[PDB]
């Protein structure tokens, strides 16, 4: 009764192994500079390629991207909150390759 | 159309919401003190309380955590590579509550 159960080392590692995973980012973070906090949500769902590789010198990437378009609210100080429609980028595949 | 799909700000904001969300986290920072990166897989998956809470000073919290052992293959330098079990602190149940 007290004994619990053990995830097995491949499931372990097969569940940790690079891949696209769903992630909640800072939409402010997914801008190239500064831009001000005035989304709401302030944060959205992504798929964003995570996982370690096993090997040092790899890392988790990309080899295929896309794209989702979501609805947000936009509320700066100095204007009427409105919303607005955001295409953020989506990681679809990954797979593990070499850093640099 | 070449017309793409909106996700409804309703959705958005659920999807984002306060919520327990598998993340794929360093072993070794799930320990107390420092400790030798001896581990593979290198990071583990674990449910974490992760979210925003349309307001900053609102926080995701577990409000429900429990456990979870994983079997690991143990490597440092000096010692022949060996499998150990290590239990990890899981996030059940989460939710928004006031900063600290």
């Amino acid at each position: 009764s007290s004994e619990v159960e053990v995830v097995p080392f491949q499931e372990v590692w097969g569940r940790s192994y690079c891949r696209a995973l769903e992630r909640l980012v800072d939409v402010v973070s997914e801008y190239p500079s500064e831009v001000e906090h005035m989304f709401s949500p302030s944060c959205v769902s992504l798929l964003r390629c995570t996982g370690c590789c096993g090997d040092e010198n790899l890392h988790c990437v990309p080899v295929e991207t896309a794209n989702v378009t979501m609805q947000l609210l936009k509320i700066r100080s100095g204007d009427r909150p409105s919303y607005v429609e955001l295409t953020f980028s989506q990681h679809v595949r990954c797979e593990c390759r070499p850093l640099r």
